[PDB]
């Protein structure tokens, strides 16, 4: 589980959004397993706007903070899962990490803010979906 707090906007793993995330939709995107709700209160969270490739993320499996490497977002085919059959998930970006399924939400974040949300895993392989392109979480 986890979430991404910046301005007015809740960012979540579209699979693990809550009615209240559809019923207050900002945006969501299937292809990107992401999701977006407006918030009543403000985040405190930065966005990163920036091309790194190094990072930490959290996987809460572990419950450890583990620095990667990761590839830039792309297509990229994902097995099937509880919430989505075997498909292509876009802006993706992949590290050599440690992942189960409920270690979605945990942040990768490098020296900038946010990059994005941990979305997939297994074959010692985890999957982040990135939130970087999202130019508009920044203001309103
Ligand atoms: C965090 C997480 C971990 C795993 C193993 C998976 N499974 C897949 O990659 C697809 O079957 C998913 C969706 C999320
Ligand atoms: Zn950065």
């Amino acid at each position: 589980s986890g979430a991404i707090y910046v301005g007015n906007y809740r960012v979540v793993n579209r699979h693990l959004a809550t009615h209240n995330d559809w019923a207050n939709l900002v945006w969501e995107d299937s292809s990107r397993d992401l999701l977006v709700s407006s918030t009543t209160a403000q985040g405190c969270d930065t966005i990163a706007r920036c091309d790194c490739q190094t990072g930490v993320y959290y996987c809460s499996s572990r419950r450890k903070h583990y620095p990667v490497s990761f590839s830039k977002p792309s297509l990229i085919f994902v097995e099937a899962s509880e919430y989505y059959p075997a498909r292509y998930q876009s802006h993706l970006m992949l590290a050599v990490g440690h992942s189960e399924p409920g270690d979605c939400g945990g942040i990768l974040r490098c020296q900038h803010g946010v990059v994005g949300i941990v979305s997939t895993g297994g074959n010692g392989l985890v999957g982040f979906a990135d939130v970087r392109d999202l130019l508009w979480l920044d203001e309103e």
